[PDB]
């Protein structure tokens, strides 16, 4: 059972099938290949509303642009965040109106400035007085949101010279975002974050600004190794928006979660092409993914990726010291550098949980070695659900 | 004027112009752009045949995969290094016959082995066990040649075991190949590494084979900038290959050079798109080029990159630190930590020489921003030449 829809084919789960199961079933050239489960991103949507009732997410598309995952968001309502012309592009093509979409780029080209205000992008970021003076001339009549520091970001000592800088110019700042990122071990960041925004809210009042835009920017895990959970983050931001931003004030609060979206969702299939044995001492194994391709997330976004073998378990069996390398001709193509296994041969399969996000979105063809196909699968409930 | 041929134009650079002058007349939307000086590479081949006149080259076409600098090489008679399926339908699809072509790739999937058999590419490396058993079920007639160490290489102590296994499969062992790098600062490395190639090809002869073939690798340098020069590595190589491997014996001797073609026939220019100033005191510039596009660079062939300017410079201007960043919403996007530079401006270009290495092949489109044109010319002289 399979659907097609904005030129992909998504595959229905039926029994109690789930998507390891499907994957087991096409294992069952041997070229890597991905299987995403559409279901898990309703699944994480559904998570979202719940956690975070006030707060519309805003996907930030960088993390992964596969039009399937576009696609299933805009349909269940998200917004989106765009950084550029060609996210702008894939948006609306997509069909989703500019008004679902934050230009959060804070410093951005004129030439990609003057897309936006052509094709109805009225939302944008900021955090400079030469990005101001960019916007009075390519986009005089868009509604600003100052990105504050918790590359970017404008500290709480220099907020209020652009916001008289931006009334001198006639250009409207209706908000303030930040963004804490995925590094943060402690949700307190993210409490002091929302003080901090309040803060430059007051000091816009006092420049002649009514905002009513906070933007809590990205940053929420989207897997479960993760020791800091997405309740235990939520938990703590709901009393802190209660206590800044009452909803009697009539403000609209937004987000622009990536990996909370996708990171589970996907799980790559890698299979053994070579093998060498340094003396049953010690085994070096070679995959036809690497860090050019999926996995330029250890390089780019600090990953951490863990080999699980596909084949089911044995009694007893030996493990040994091993090692885990990519395809290209490259002597930095490592994977993993020290892991216990058991004996593998050519053409078994490892699998790659939780790579989601800042995996495909940056991956290229260095050496010839192409992109993995992607099969999507969704559950029987879920599909009903998005309809 | 201009020429087309393979799918690209080139531009003949008439009286004293030079790819430098073409730069200058292009920047008199403003996205990043190349310009590949084609005539280069024949500079760069001549070089090569008077330097290392018994060497013939195989150039390394992950290095740099542009349709115009591989059509190029072909038409001045190089061979090349190819380390996939796709590698090699690229160099095939010029016109390259398969006894131009290496599969300079120790560890191949077994489907990728079985396409070279197909398409007649007989000459493989390798340097396991296991690579010997999947030739001998995919492509039983290859040639093939062991990798030796100086990820990849075979230790001098366990290679008379993988030409006894070769031996047993019937599978005919013809060379030995190494590779240095580029790391090196050292040209007597290369002269030891001849040194042991020697000993294998008499290790070989006691097994019984009669191994003609003699490949010298890569990491010679294309830039300037490199300390170590390559006359001077090639001044000390000739003597090594005239006592080990004498041209009476009937051996030939090859290599594969990549960078060394390439790397100054690419001059980037990109454009400042923003700009932030942190107290006239320090300066951050933002351009539209970085770490996840041309500059990969930095963090996959640790690369070392100097941002020039595009303007003449003037009398006493005023320098300023400063800090260059790429064009991505991410924090660690930074192309150049810390330089002094005089003030400059939106809409300013800064250039950045000896980009034709690592650079392009290993660029993604992470985050929508697209990819920089390339336009490529050629002096009269070196079009005629190449003819
Ligand atoms: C990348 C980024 C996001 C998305 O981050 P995640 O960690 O994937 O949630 C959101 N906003 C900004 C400004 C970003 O730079
Ligand atoms: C990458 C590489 C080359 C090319 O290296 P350069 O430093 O670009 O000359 C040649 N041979 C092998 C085996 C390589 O891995």
């Amino acid at each position: 059972s399979s659907f097609t829809k904005d030129e992909f084919d998504c595959h229905i789960l039926d029994e109690g099938f789930t998507a390891k199961d499907i994957l087991d079933q096409k294992i069952n050239d041997k070229d890597a290949f991905y299987v995403a489960d559409l279901g898990d991103i309703l699944k994480k949507h559904l998570r979202w509303l719940k956690a975070l009732p006030r707060v519309t997410p805003f996907y930030a598309v960088k993390c992964n642009d596969s039009r399937a995952i576009v696609s299933t968001l805009a349909a269940i309502g998200t917004g989106f965040d765009c950084a550029s012309k060609t996210e702008i592009q894939l948006v609306q093509g997509l069909g989703v109106p500019a008004e679902r979409v934050i230009y959060a780029n804070p410093c951005k080209q004129v030439s990609q400035i003057k897309y936006a205000a052509s094709n109805g992008v009225q939302m944008m970021t900021f955090d400079s007085e030469i990005e101001l003076m960019k916007v009075a001339r390519a986009h005089p009549k868009a509604k600003l949101v100052l990105r504050i520091a918790t590359k970017f970001g404008a500290t709480l000592k220099t907020s209020r010279l652009l916001l008289e800088r931006a009334k001198e110019l006639n250009i409207d700042v209706i908000g303030v975002s930040f963004h804490v990122g995925s590094g943060c071990t402690d949700p307190d960041t993210f409490v002091q974050a929302v003080s901090d925004a309040r803060c430059v809210f007051d000091m816009a009042t006092e420049v002649g600004f009514s905002m009513h835009l906070l933007d809590i920017g990205g940053g929420f895990p989207g897997s479960e190794d993760t020791k800091l959970k997405f309740e235990e983050i939520t938990s703590v931001i709901n009393p802190a928006l209660d206590k800044y931003f009452p909803s009697d004030s009539g403000v609209r609060i937004i987000a622009e979660p990536g990996r909370y979206y996708v990171a589970s969702a996907f799980t790559l299939a890698v299979n053994i092409i070579a093998k060498k044995t340094v003396w049953e001492q010690t085994f070096m194994y070679y995959v036809n993914d690497g860090v050019y391709g999926s996995f330029n997330c250890i390089l780019y976004d600090h990953a951490h990726v863990k080999a699980l073998l596909q084949k089911r378990p044995k009694p007893d069996e030996k493990y040994y010291s091993s090692s885990i390398w990519g395809p290209t001709c490259d002597g930095l193509d490592r994977i993993v550098e020290r892991c216990n296994l058991p004996e593998m041969h050519v053409g078994d399969w490892m699998l790659f949980e939780n790579m989601g996000a800042y995996t495909v979105a940056a991956a290229s063809t260095f050496n010839g070695f192409q992109r993995p196909n992607i099969y999507y699968v969704m559950s029987r409930p879920m599909w009903q659900l998005m309809k």
